[PDB]
DNA sequence: GCGACACATAAAC
DNA sequence: AGTTTATGTGTCGC
């Protein structure tokens, strides 16, 4: 009934069938790494301003709640909250250089103001793109939003038992034990050791992410999850990192910038998941059925 | 098949 | 040690 696996970091992911088997909401079996991530493709090239030098990416994804490995194939429920975690890395960079430094785009050189994520689902037989949901802790008593682009400098993905330790904190000691993982506060640094031009310096708030945590994400309640001849759907999600420039022919979405005006995410690079099912609200997705 | 409201139960503190 | 929080899911009414 119970099929396990061991992570990365010794924790367990505990892969079960809400079909089958009914867990209380809040049980550690419902943390659990969901299927890898592989590569769509490399887009624009990022150059070093004065050595010219390439800059290497890579995402660094993880699914840590939401889906079941049941029979060669990963489930998740339309109901139920899913989360996915990215960072990305630069291996030819230390951080410490790379946020001192300053970066154009090879398309002819655009000069990149910082790095974000995004996350989309598609139907992953069309392209199609399809709508995801955010909630807050307070679910239908508080605000429900679209999950937004993440600025982030370069980190390592915290472990699985981190993101599960980390999820519902509220405490003021925890959060501190916490944010030095998850934040960079730029106001805390020596002002003095940076250029005018520096990356740091063009990131548009003070708190940096280190870690894009989408957290209590579904998606849309409006989506089929059967084809019309009754197959499953397959979906995928997937990770975007890009580079945010100044907008006065290369894959680009408009971003709403923060001193109004409309800037451009420029993709980098694209991960996706393998095809993912969507169990909808139908009784027969549920134990309380049998 | 979906929005809303309800109940239940382990985590968080 | 008890209370509140957070979240899977049961149920009702259209």
């Amino acid at each position: 009934v119970i099929l396990t696996q061991l992570n990365e970091d010794g924790t367990t992911s505990n892969y079960f069938d809400k079909r089958k088997l009914k867990i209380a909401p809040r049980s550690t079996l419902q943390f659990k790494v969901g299927p890898p991530f592989e590569l769509v493709r490399d887009y624009c090239p990022v150059v070093e301003s004065h050595t010219g030098r390439t800059l290497d990416l890579r995402i660094i994804p993880r699914i840590d709640r939401g889906f079941d490995h049941i029979d060669e194939e990963w489930v998740g429920y339309k109901r139920n909250y899913f989360t996915l975690v990215s960072t990305f890395e630069t291996a030819n960079c230390d951080l410490d250089t790379f946020l001192k430094s300053s970066f154009d785009l090879l398309v002819g050189r655009l000069r990149v103001q910082y790095f974000a994520i995004k996350i989309k689902a598609k139907n992953d037989d069309d392209d199609t793109e399809i709508n995801l949901v955010q909630h807050t802790a307070k679910r239908d008593k508080g605000p429900q939003f679209c999950p937004s682009v993440c600025p982030l400098v370069p980190s390592p993905l915290p472990k699985h038992q981190t993101i599960r330790e980390a999820s519902n904190v509220r405490n003021i000691t925890k959060m501190k034990k916490y944010d030095s993982t998850f934040y960079l506060h730029r106001d805390h640094v020596n002002y003095e050791e940076y250029g005018v031009d520096s990356l740091l310096f063009s990131y548009p708030e003070d708190s940096i992410q280190k870690v894009a945590r989408y957290e209590r994400v579904q998606f849309a309640s409006s989506i089929s999850v059967k084809k019309p001849s009754q197959q499953n759907k397959h979906f995928s999600l997937h990770v975007i990192l890009g580079a945010v420039v100044d907008p006065d022919g290369i894959p680009y979405d408009e971003l709403a910038l923060k001193n109004g005006s409309k800037g451009m995410f420029v993709y980098l690079q694209e991960m996706k998941t393998p095809p993912l099912i969507i169990r909808g609200r139908s009784p027969s997705n549920y134990a309380s059925s049998q």
